[PDB]
RNA sequence: GAUCUUCGGAUCACUUUGGUCAAAUUGAAACGAUACAGAGAAGAUUAGCAUGGCCCCUGCACAAGGAUGACACUGCGACAUUGAGAGAAAAC
C-alpha cells in the first residue's frame, strides 16, 4: 500500500567482447560473430539481481491506465524508474 | 495573447505520437573445430552439355560459374489359367 521503489539505482550498460581473439562484432545482426560456437546453453550468466514482491511491489504511474502492463524490468528485479 | 468593437462581443489559430515492436542471457542468420569416409561415364587417367524439382550458392543478368554445382537415373503382375496325372475326398 506503499509507492514502488527502484531496484538498482544505475543503468545496465553494455560494454563486453567474449574470446577477445576469435570474435568480431556484427553491425546488422547486433551481436558477436567468428570464433567457436562455444556452447548452446554454456552461456548462463546468473542473474546478478533478483526481486520479490514484499520489499518492491507498489503504487506506480502505471495503475490509472486499465490495460496497462507490467514491467519487463520488474520480474527480472532491476526496474529502475520505480513510481515513475 | 493581437485586432477591432463598445464594455453585449466579434474576429485569428483547432487534437501529435512510422511503431523487427520497453535499458543486449530465453523470439533479425549460419556456423568454427575435432573424429569418420574422403573426387561422375561398366580397367586407368580423365573434357564437358544436358534431363527432374518443397536442394541451393556467387552473380546486375534470360551470360557464365560453383566436382559435368549437388542429389536422383529401376524393374514391376487389369496373369487368363488350363494341359494333365496321383493319393484323398464326395461325384462321374
Ligand atoms: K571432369
Ligand atoms: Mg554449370
Ligand atoms: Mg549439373
Amino acid at each position: 500500500k506503499q509507492p514502488a521503489r527502484k531496484q538498482i539505482e544505475t543503468r545496465p550498460e553494455y560494454e563486453m567482447e567474449p574470446e577477445q581473439p576469435g570474435q568480431v562484432y556484427n553491425l546488422w545482426y547486433n551481436k558477436w560473430s567468428g570464433g567457436m560456437r562455444q556452447d548452446p546453453l554454456k552461456s548462463q550468466v546468473k542473474s546478478e539481481t533478483r526481486c520479490v514482491i514484499s520489499r518492491d511491489s507498489g503504487y506506480t504511474k502505471a495503475d490509472k491506465n486499465p490495460g496497462s502492463f507490467f514491467c519487463l524490468y520488474f520480474a527480472r528485479g532491476m526496474c529502475s524508474e520505480g513510481s515513475k
